[PDB]
């Protein structure tokens, strides 16, 4: 059973990274592409989905082409993205921090290479990341 959620996130699996959807902070959505510009190596991003602590967050995971997975091992993460199927999970963070994920099922090419980067931060710096994340992504 997926608990009471305090946010959803809508992640989308694609041809090889992740879209992030915000339905409860204004319906806004972006491409989360692999950096390596950036550490850790193969893990980081150029837009990660920042979340707020200590809140139930429910993520939607679907796939837009070929059967994905998101995988998230520091919760306990792990759910088919699969195209035209609208999947649910959930984790809560108890703390700050980058937490990462990987793709688990594989989906060709660059299936090593679309990296799952969480952003956990304060209930302050979450609306403030929002109302910028807002107008970045249109
Ligand atoms: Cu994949
Ligand atoms: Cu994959």
């Amino acid at each position: 059973m997926v608990p009471k959620a305090d946010l959803t996130i809508k992640a989308t699996g694609k041809q090889w990274y992740w879209s992030y959807a915000y339905p409860d902070n204004g319906k806004f959505e972006f491409d989360s592409l692999m950096a390596q510009d950036k550490q850790p190596r193969l893990l980081g991003v150029d837009n990660e989905m920042v979340v707020p602590v200590n809140k139930v967050i429910r993520v939607q995971v679907t796939g837009a082409d070929v059967i994905h997975a998101f995988a998230l091992p520091a919760f306990g993460v792990k759910i088919d993205a699969i195209p035209g199927r609208l999947n649910e999970t959930w984790f809560k963070a108890a703390k700050t921090g980058m937490f990462y994920g990987q793709c688990s099922e594989l989906c060709g090419k660059d299936h090593a290479f679309m990296p799952i980067a969480i952003r956990v931060v304060e209930d302050k710096e979450f609306a403030s990341w929002v109302e910028t994340a807002k107008k970045k992504f249109a």
